[PDB]
Order: structure tokens, then sequence, then C-alpha cells
């Protein structure tokens, strides 16, 4: 996964609809856990991405997928939530 996440996240080929539909078909797999997991333990690409508006649409539609399906999460005052209040 640390390979793929680098190659799917970057700019270029998130700016084509195509790629990123296909993307979200890929992340709404079931038998994604060992992917998943290290999208939630890399929250800086998240802080420099989120703060053109296709590209935050995107970063909003990608937390949406993490959490859905890990609820049992984000207890914490980190600046994720400072973000999104913004």
């Amino acid at each position: 996964p640390s390979q793929t996440v680098e190659l799917f996240m970057m700019e270029a080929t998130l700016n084509d609809p195509q790629w990123s539909r296909m993307f979200m078909s890929f992340l709404k797999h079931k038998d994604a856990r060992p992917l998943r997991d290290v999208l939630a333990a890399n929250p800086n690409r998240f802080i420099t991405l989120l703060l053109r508006l296709d590209l935050q649409f995107q970063a909003i539609k990608i937390i949406s997928i993490i959490v859905k399906n890990d609820d049992s999460w984000l207890a914490s005052q980190h600046s994720l939530v400072s973000q999104l209040r913004r």
C-alpha cells in the first residue's frame, strides 16, 4: 500500500475525473483493511492538500470513505477538525 497511495494521490492523477472515480471504487472495497490503515496514519498530506475546488472536493470525499467504516476513531483534538471547522 505504501507505493500505491503515493501514486494514486498525486495531483496529476487526481485532476482527471475518470482516475478519481476508479480510485474510489478501489477504496470502497471491504477487503482493504491493510490498505485504508495507511491513509489514516498520514494526515500530513491531507493538511497540505485540503487547504482547485474539485481537488478540495476529492479531499472531502476521501474522508467519508475512511470514516463511514471506521466510526470508532478520532476522539482526540488534532487539527483535522480545526480545518473542517474553517
